[PDB]
């Protein structure tokens, strides 16, 4: 398959995860937490080292809230933008839904109300793998992707513009 050699090589050095927890589960969902951060941390240090560091995740106490930054460069310019998504309850069988809130209304690849509209490839690729992947692949395959397609078109339209902080 073109497709899972794609695959492959996207996420070959991010930590595979092994739990069947999401948020009710108690001492199971502790236990997913930990392979999520272990996860998180070493796609960041993967991405650091490639000059790719492009996003910075925080949760909540309980894991069930995320939020931080994601970073696109075009044409050598850095553009930023907060990012936030909530843990569903069937979790990790379940994709979260990843909402960039300040483009709500800006594009057409995006739901009413900040979420972004995946291509129909990303919720059969992830159901394919349940329950290996986690929050860096979500990243790495659904939110990477569809940055490299859109915010280039945003930039063209002139619909978000870029000013330097210094």
């Amino acid at each position: 398959s073109m497709a899972d050699e794609a695959t492959r090589r996207v996420v070959s050095e991010i930590p595979v995860l092994k739990t069947n927890a999401g948020p009710r589960d108690r001492e199971l969902w502790v236990q997913r937490l930990k392979e999520e951060y272990q996860s998180l941390i070493r796609y960041v240090e993967n991405n650091k080292n490639a000059d790719n560091d492009w996003f910075r995740l925080e949760s909540n106490k309980e894991g069930t809230r995320w939020f931080g930054k994601c970073w696109y460069i075009h044409d050598l310019l850095k553009y930023e933008f907060d990012i936030e998504f909530d843990i569903p309850i069937t979790y990790p069988t379940t994709a979260p839904e990843i909402a960039v809130p300040e483009l709500d209304g800006k594009l057409a690849k995006m739901y009413r109300g900040g979420k972004i509209c995946l291509t129909d490839h990303f919720k059969p690729l992830w159901a394919r793998n349940v329950p290996k992947f986690g929050l860096a692949h979500l990243m790495a395959l659904g939110l990477g992707p569809w940055l490299a397609v859109e915010i280039p078109d945003l930039i063209q339209k002139g619909v978000i513009h870029h000013k330097e902080k210094c």
